[PDB]
């Protein structure tokens, strides 16, 4: 691999707009709150989504009797704590109209061990004044120029039974309808959009997109869901095991729906990953894997080529859709797991975190930036999709160089290192960990470094970069500015044992 | 190795009894309260020994011009802040009486660069009650029962010419009584001690306790420093470099001065080794190498059996007595360098502070202690004084072992791992180093963890362990009590890549 | 009133032995523990009391299908993570067993907006094997002595059909027969107590007693609610409106149950009010007074006389019986409102907080005691239940003491000052108020404080206190030791303005 | 007074561009830390300026022995701490260069117990390298375009002989161009000023300019100090009393110097007062006074109309040049006293950190302004000068309300309230107080709250505020969005003893 010295084409911060996070009432939380913090300040993100504004643990819709009536009550004590909270972490919401509450529903079905309801409002009306209310209130609480930076979807995978009654089609666009024109009622300014569908039924964003057009709905962008998994092969009382595509596959996701919209009516429309992961189960041991790590490290090297935002599915292990985790490693969607010890995926974010803007190089196994600094990062990854037990890769780079000498600072997440899950293994797989066993999980859970200085013959430092199987490996490379001149007299000769 | 199931001897903690610190002064930096917060919550001292109490930094002793007399002002605010601060992290003063304050003093010699006066007070009387009003106002802060924990040593190394006018051994006696007598007249409780010697003239301890035996004078430990470095053989305006002797020349001068003690008018006296360190100059760079680590490791596994304390000359690299630091490592003294970045030392002290009472087994490599809820706890170390290389030990480890299933973790520092001073060379020895290098040299400076889980053939665990030149290893051993039973189904050969 | 020098009886620290909570689940969030932090900073509770650890919020108890069986499994990912934040504080479960899990439910009934269950379990052998894996559960995480120093009471409020199928007596003492042997099978020193019933069905109390007599069942407590509000006369959307009973009524209770117990067979137990308040309605307003720390006072005061400890009901507004709270003062149970804003009646707590050992006086409207360092702290509270208007009460206090000078520290709260209920309704009463009326809240809530130096005559300060209507005040008299002979010719005329 | 409803003129920020702070070594204790993080919190100002940049505490220049000869060596370590800590605390330096190094200086005449050396350097080209090496390292650490802002002041007060040797002014000038001028040869957009010079000798300041357009050396500023005590009349071991020029004495200096500043070669130069305070002693008992208070008010309301920036000396009591501080309150120059206890004028300045952008009216004796919020605060004072007692000021505002209720809070700093200095005295002046009566201090040190609802009458609310001596007192006066009509059956009357 030959790096050239310039870039031409920035790499862009896409990869990084947004994060999951589990329902908005678990965000109350002391747990999700100190996760949300280690997230901010190894990554920063600029947005966060979930489910459950809208939902009765959040609390804010009620029917209150004064008198003999029964009237609307809107109680924002938990939504104004939940965001006063994302803001203090310089995190925004990226606002999620749903699921219904139970006194605006017009029917029983549910969905999730927490029973959001998913069935149409039983008035139109009050779904409007509902939105209204709360947009309103964000607006008097945060101040119109805040509120809109945000971005505000409607429903969630109105495309399937589980999720909106009958997965209807044209109900779905009747309730999209009401809702953005509720939002641009309050101002005009704020973005709205949907359908929020996950994959195998792309008919409905043309479908949605020319319901827009003919009857002059706004809509500000596209949202879609990406998962490579199949349907478990295997369950345990505990587990779904499941298949993965390459992620190719994904890719192939984020590129077809781009294509879609280009042939729409709305040709320029922003397209937004609202989730997407692996395995879309939230007890899928896949997820606290290094195989995990490695496969999403390609898409977030691609994923920005085709679409504007790529929301990971999700920040953390705080999660409730199917109950209380019954083990520390559960394989719950998370970056980080309870007690804040993040999993080999955490680290491929915090690697692309160390990226520069200038984009040097670039194929299905590594990129390489330049700093402002001038000095070089790169993130590798060795993705081993197979059983076997020795499939290491090399890589030669071969780095222009003006200087005489380079220090190189590399960090490894693999089997072996940064690898939390793995330890927790040998432990016997303890399902509430001591305190201790915790701390020794955090220890071994932090990626390998390893430096060096290397001197830089004819302007060009060589460098052979052994992968292991599930490796990812962030490598940057910084000009020495030596100044050993300056300690005259200076030998380690003369310590004891020493040079 | 056979490791004995039974200990019969405990391993005690006069290893951690006290530690040193640079000039009472430095304890109102805001850096120094950081490295102290580090260490207190690594290792945990129960006493902290410094110089300069009574010198003019402190503020303590002025003359003020009251009713046409010079009078006594006793200047307590930056003491009260001092003291409230140590005992805020958990540390109690071990109280040095020194130097002499200016308007006190008799004649003009002074030491280090913060020139503390090495000269007798003009006038005894005002000594004894400068004595009298600053132990009275730590009993009034602080109350009698707290300050009848704390320890006092009447000034420091009086047997150097450097430390006191003329190493008049007859004037130091003479200051030593008044200050004792004074002590004790405030409070019969209060420890009082000397005569902080350095090396090389042990005549003085005898000569000391029968100046105390024929004058009645209280005594209630002996004090005595102890280094194994010879004078400097090369300067550089920045270093000192000294060949130094092996750690068993340091145990003998403990066992040697416990004799003396044994064979005096006071046989039973408590003997604290109020200093000790490889070498005794804060400006040479063997105190930031992985070797002092080595060296250091072998004292805190025997020192205690002929001490009663004996205290690392310093947590801290916050110094001041040859001037400001030059460079992040300079040849200090500390357990910590600057940006609170742990030495190689610092870990062999964290080391040890994980090792049980029971002692099973030592040796002059290793020590193996059993912990009460039943796991094994030992330190390794590979000492190598010679500038070979090829000096990588082999031990084999046979523990006997109840349990059936082991968890092991293994801790490192050597050359390699947990060597901060090592990049920082790599890094071109940066004086000052950014932000971004110091989180980098903090990564590094990390102890390097292994861990496995092992079946125990035979109820006892076979384990080969190679050591590097200089390593120090901590290795715990503990019961697997395995979980894995209740995950029904469970196979991580279900997972993408996997078993 | 003369204050008697000395003192002969005791107050005891029964006041602050425990405090009440919201269901545990409600521990996860960050607000409570906000909350229970400046709690036991400013207070300082031993042991903390709260219902739901076997409510499915919390999720212990499920039945799960392995293979071919359905099985019970116990998770404790969230109890582990709330006994640590608990132990974190300085503060101890007083562990109540409740309500019933739904899938060991026999029926349907439910109490509270988070819907407990209320219905014996279908199986009381499962209900035993949950009580043995929970209370197995703390031993292992915790270890014996920990766990033997808490409290454990079985269910409650059993008298009442809304907390127990049918108030059903009989099926409640089996309950309790089997929950009190299924702990004592785990160790025998764990304590078991019950029946947790309110007032007005004290022949409970009696019947309890004579079934474990004549059963043999371990009881080493007996425990109660008091409260003296009639039932609510008016009703709003968001309020209970409810006539007082005055405190000598609840001292009464107290007094009435201690005299069941000292004639029962079983005459020294232990007897613990588990809840107390004015209103037992987490919808009163009265809770937010002035009115309830005045009210409030006399019991502290008192109480203590009676019983072994009584359970303020609770210590926070983080509470969900009845709902989400619906403005900032909403008739919470609690003595801190949300954003951490203490009631008045927190400040009463703070004052007995500031009280001695040494009892010195005591009426009907104040309480004296003196401290260990000779100061003297009395609470002094002027109680006013009727709608009046400026009811002002006049207290001369003759307070002996060698002295001379003293120095007088008093804090006041009324419906003036340290009220942050009358200040809110000064700002049209925000129902969810923005930060800046927040922090202009927490200023308000502060007591007033008054100070003075007074020369004290023949051995005594005579002290005239103008008491406002619902005032509870600390009054603090300290030595003044006098320092200024020290700054000889100090003359404050000498300043401009000053004397 | 009545208020017009609009403004047109804006009330600048003037007032809190930098505050001066003790000798710049002292930044690293704790307790300055402490001190500048309340200040920032609470007041926020953008400089900060102090002395001893370039004395030996702080330890930059050394000479150091290579070979045979004496070479320069440049020791940031202390210095990059430092500025590391301002700028963590929104904080930028005012770099002043002074005082001399000991190993440059040219003589031994020293000033402040610290003993800065007050001589010309012996060699203008080593000193001219010393200015050259500490701005590259500068902006090596920080960057180009963070120095760009800072401030650079050359030297101290060199029209007096204490602080500059013979208070020579030509040798003055020629240290001012060799420093000014290397300045610029590193960087030429950095801004460079002087004289610094303190009042009673303006011709300096002519001269200066005179100076600077005849030979054409670069300065970008012009620095000068105001006090308004005289020599004090009465001295004791520790104290300086001395009599105060009234508040217009120093604004007619701030408007002297400007005119000065327009008549010369550099019409449009910054004026920056880069010390003020009422008295120039820090031993002088008026700094801790409510009139200080007083004083201070009618400055930061008026001075901004003729000065770019007036730094106050000094935001805290962390301050050596006249010595250790012998007591909690000893008339030193800080907002804040040792443990974080704010003086009355430390409130002066929160309160005008409450002040909008908009004037609305301002007089001799008070300051009312908008905010954009549309509510209105108002700064009012009452100084007086004189010994009598009940010296009341009433003043009636008739404010202009779009609103129709009002909400208004009110905080008070006067002789009795805000004012920890007055109990302390009452305490017995203790030298060195306990941690407990610190926290009574720290109490009483906040300002006094008073709080109303009030209905606007036609148009219009009045006011009458009735200032007490030396009274400084903010009022807010906000809109009542009120609540009330939502709470539907809301009856205070409900509850007992209330409406």
């Amino acid at each position: 691999v030959n790096v050239p010295s310039n870039g031409r084409e920035k790499f862009k911060k896409n990869w990084k707009f947004c994060v999951g996070t589990g329902r908005l009432g678990l965000a109350l939380q002391k747990e999700y709150l100190d996760h949300l913090k280690l997230v901010q300040e190894k990554i920063g993100f600029r947005y966060i989504r979930g489910h459950g504004l809208l939902s009765d643990d959040v609390g804010i819709y009620r029917e209150v009797e004064i008198d003999g009536e029964m009237k609307p009550f809107y109680n924002f004590t938990y939504i104004d704590r939940i965001v006063d909270s994302y803001l203090a972490l310089n995190i925004r919401p990226f606002i999620e109209f749903g699921f219904m509450p139970k006194a605006l529903a017009s029917g029983d079905q549910t969905v999730f061990y927490w029973k959001g309801n998913v069935t149409p409002p039983k008035d139109y009306n009050k779904w409007r004044d509902l939105i209204v209310a709360v947009v309103s209130h964000f607006i008097e609480r945060y101040g119109i120029e805040e509120v809109r930076t945000w971005l505000f979807e409607v429903w969630n995978e109105p495309n399937l039974v589980n999720f909106w009654k009958d997965a209807n089609k044209q109900e779905y666009f009747k309730l999209y309808e009401v809702t953005a024109r509720a939002v641009k009622s309050v101002d005009p300014h704020l973005q709205v959009g949907g359908p929020a569908i996950c994959g195998g039924s792309d008919e409905w964003i043309t479908d949605f997109l020319h319901f827009c057009a003919e009857r002059r709905v706004p809509v500000d962008f596209v949202s879609r869901h990406a998962y490579t998994s199949k349907a478990p092969h295997k369950k345990t009382f505990e587990y779904y095991y499941q298949e993965l595509e390459p992620p190719e596959d994904m890719l192939e996701q984020f590129k077809t729906v781009r294509a879609l919209i280009r042939q729409s009516p709305f040709p320029h429309l922003p397209l937004h990953i609202t989730e997407y992961n692996t395995s879309y189960s939230p007890i899928n041991p896949v997820h606290d894997t290094a195989l995990n790590a490695a496969y999403i490290a390609r898409i977030l090297s691609e994923g920005g080529d085709y679409v504007d935002s790529f929301s990971y599915w999700t920040f953390s292990d705080v999660f409730e859709e199917m109950d209380v985790p019954k083990a520390l490693f559960h394989g719950g969607f998370g970056l980080v797991a309870l007690h804040s010890i993040p999993k080999p995926t955490f680290h491929a974010f915090t690697f692309f975190n160390a990226l520069g803007d200038e984009l040097l190089y670039r194929d299905g196994e590594m990129i390489v930036t330049r700093r402002k600094d001038g000095s070089i990062a790169a993130v590798l990854w060795n993705l081993v999709m197979e059983k076997g037990e020795g499939l290491t890769k090399e890589v030669q780079l071969v780095i222009p160089v003006s200087f005489s000498a380079v220090f190189i600072k590399r960090q490894i997440v693999n089997e072996q290192y940064g690898n939390a899950w793995r330890v927790w293994k040998q432990m016997g797989r303890p399902r509430f960990p001591s305190r201790q066993a915790v701390e020794t999980l955090r220890q071994v859970a932090q990626p390998h470094v390893m430096t060096e200085q290397r001197r830089a013959t004819d302007g060009v430092i060589h460098l052979s970069i052994v992968l292991s199987k599930n490796e990812v490996t962030l490598i940057e490379i910084e000009q020495v500015r030596d100044e050993t001149s300056t300690y005259v007299g200076l030998d380690d000769g003369e310590i004891t044992s020493y040079s």
